């Protein structure tokens, strides 16, 4: 509610105590924060924040500014800059503190932090952070709240279980959170003056020596700064190398993009650390016996095992048929690409790859098929497709699907072969694969039945419905069956929704209502004409 | 990862100097925080949390206990206590602080506070709590980042508008969570002494009366 408006001093001191540890493990309220924190621009801003019972967001940030300096001697100088914002946004190269007012107006007599929550911004990967931390902060908490409050006991409000289901849907739906950000390389996050000195000593083309650095080559502080920069670079490259997109919550296109991205990233970083600056830095830090930095650079590469994992280029041998399928618009070309990609999948046999990941790629290919063939059939215009051409394209797509099912069976055989390989380590043996295209194929093959029955009905209309070939019943029946055919022809088409299939089923049962009316008519005309004898027109 | 592990003392003292600034709005560490320091189970749990990278979540719950009273007409007092939670639970009348490692790897040289994400919660109503916090935490921030980072111009992931709609329906369903106060029936407190006397005099098979309490019926303090 609306209460007394809190003062600047109490919350200012609270946040001043909160920032330094949470920002750089100390600092004790740095004066740079208080410079623009006490500024009238921030002062009236936070006054409006407290007083107005409508705003509940604010963003205080302290940016470690990468101040580019043009003076000869170094490249960049570390800087401190406090930022004040009322809207939350991703601060670049900084972590912010977001505050939400639990009460629309906050006061000092009641605990401010009781009526206001603290949120701290992530800069490394804000989306991954927010998603995973929200999951781990509300997903068990909300379940515990439901269990203790007995929401399952009171069935009058069955909507909290629905929001539990939807938050679960969120947490299992977006896992990538926009992975594959395509960060191939970064700059050199090491000591700047050594780099500039080496640049000046190499632009002359005279092989920058040990002595040209002066006393810095053996200065303990200089070597410590070199070690800190090397550690920062090794940590950044470790972070980018350990990036491995989760199989699920993506697509085969995402997989191939991630594969190419990691390949080019490792190619470029296996040629970047060999630059003369890095070599001379390592040589001159080791000159003062900085063995820890050397062993850190030797052991924390973290890419040699990734390079061995990526030695297999059969992934590309499957990616090429994947691009072929992406460009494929005809069924024959589609299952030609399927045969090719299965043949290449039999060639990943000799190489090494995570088996669960490869299986997930198999389902990814399966429902990517589902999608592209859905697009193809939408192109084919099954909305009002003629009967005979519908059957022809149906036979084509169904033999293509039978080829895909044979590929499915041969992939199961390859899975048995993998199990024969998996005897060497004997890990988990759980398997569950089912593409969603089967339901679409079910809808097609149930269109097949009414198409066949319609074709059977067309000739027999003229045959039996004609009187000995009554006329009024004949005319009524032909009108009804023709209009019913038109209605069931235009009611559903290339539509994929299974609820559309149920509507088609309703149309079919109405169609069969007319069909059974015709049956009653023709059977009545039958029996009244019977009883004569067995021969020919009689029976 | 486990290469360098922050010591128990440093992180424990950081929490000791951090908790009162939030759960008391700039106060000093109470006896509950002293018990938290001396709680061996809490010590082992925080050590496991800092060491094991399998779970990056830890929850400290400053519990409030229904302390028994013997005052002259004043109801039961509230006693501040502490609870340690490796996972997170639905706290009741018990303020909690959630600390989850923003940096999955653990390093003593790396700032532990800057290696951790700080969350907290107060016990008034979980519905509006979650709804308002998720709204004013993700919607402006996520919208600003997707608009300003060029992701809206990037066709690599149509995932973003879909999860925007998912967030919108999240907020809708969570704001709709305002139906029930959820207070059908609560236990009836009078006094432990009378209740246990009645139970012990009834389990033998006799009807409790005024005589069983004896002197307790005319004691002003007990009354």
């Amino acid at each position: 509610a609306v209460q007394n408006v809190a003062d600047v001093s109490v919350l200012q001191k609270h946040l001043r105590k909160l920032v330094p540890l949470l920002l750089e493990d100390g600092g004790e309220a740095p004066a740079a924060l208080e410079a623009a924190l006490e500024e009238k621009s921030a002062l009236e801003q936070m006054r409006k924040f407290l007083s107005d019972p409508q705003v509940h967001t604010v963003l205080v940030e302290r940016s470690t500014l990468k101040e580019d300096v043009g003076d000869e001697g170094e490249e960049e100088k570390e800087f401190i800059s406090y930022n004040i914002n009322i809207d939350i946004h991703y601060g670049v190269k900084s972590n912010s503190l977001a505050f939400i007012k639990r009460t629309p107006v906050i006061d000092a007599d009641k605990p401010v932090s009781s009526q206001l929550r603290v949120l701290t911004l992530s800069e490394d990967s804000p989306y991954e952070t927010l998603h995973s931390f929200i999951s781990n902060a509300v997903a068990p908490f909300f379940k515990s709240y439901i269990r203790e409050s007995g929401k399952a006991d009171r069935d009058g409000d069955k909507m909290a279980p629905s929001v539990e289901k939807k938050i679960a849907e969120l947490e299992m739906g977006l896992l990538h959170l926009q992975q594959n950000i395509e960060i191939p390389e970064i700059s050199l996050p090491i000591h700047p003056m050594i780099t500039n000195v080496a640049k000046q000593c190499y632009e002359r083309g005279e092989k920058p020596k040990v002595t040209d650095f002066g006393d810095k080559v053996e200065d303990p502080t200089f070597l410590n700064q070199l070690q800190s920069g090397v550690n920062r670079w090794i940590r950044e490259i470790q972070k980018v190398t350990k990036l491995d997109r989760d199989p699920a919550s993506g697509t085969a296109l995402q997989e191939i993009s991630f594969w190419l991205n990691l390949e080019r990233a490792l190619y470029r970083i296996q040629e970047k650390r060999e630059s003369p600056e890095v070599l001379l830095t390592l040589d001159i830090l080791k000159h003062g016996k900085r063995f820890h930095a050397t062993v850190s650079f030797d052991t924390d590469t973290g890419l040699k095992q990734a390079l061995e994992t990526v030695n297999d280029y059969n992934p590309l041998m499957k990616d090429f048929p994947l691009n072929d399928l992406l460009s494929a618009t005809e069924l024959d070309k589609i299952r030609q690409a399927l045969v090719a990609i299965f043949t290449h999948l039999r060639k990943i046999r000799n190489t090494k790859y995570p088996i669960q990941r490869a299986l997930r790629l198999v389902e990814a290919i399966s429902r990517d098929l589902s999608s592209q063939l859905l697009k193809v059939l939408g192109t084919r215009k099954l909305m009002h497709v003629a009967y005979e051409e519908f059957e022809k394209v149906m036979v084509a797509c169904f033999e293509v699907f039978q080829t895909w099912d044979d590929e499915y069976e041969k992939l199961q055989v390859l899975l048995r072969d993998i199990v024969k390989r998996k005897r060497e380590e004997n890990l988990k043996m759980v398997w569950r694969i089912n593409p969603a295209h089967r339901k679409l194929q079910a809808r097609l093959d149930q269109m097949r039945k009414f198409r066949r029955q319609h074709e059977q009905l067309r000739a027999v209309i003229v045959r039996v419905l004609r009187p000995q070939v009554f006329d009024a019943a004949d005319a009524n029946a032909i009108e009804e069956v023709n209009l019913a055919y038109e209605n069931v022809k235009e009611v559903d088409g290339l539509d994929v929704s299974k609820e559309g299939t149920e509507a088609w089923e309703a149309a079919m049962k109405r169609y069969d209502e007319r069909i059974d009316r015709v049956e009653t008519r023709i059977t009545a005309r039958l029996r009244d004409q019977l009883g004569t004898a067995k021969n020919a027109n009689e029976m």
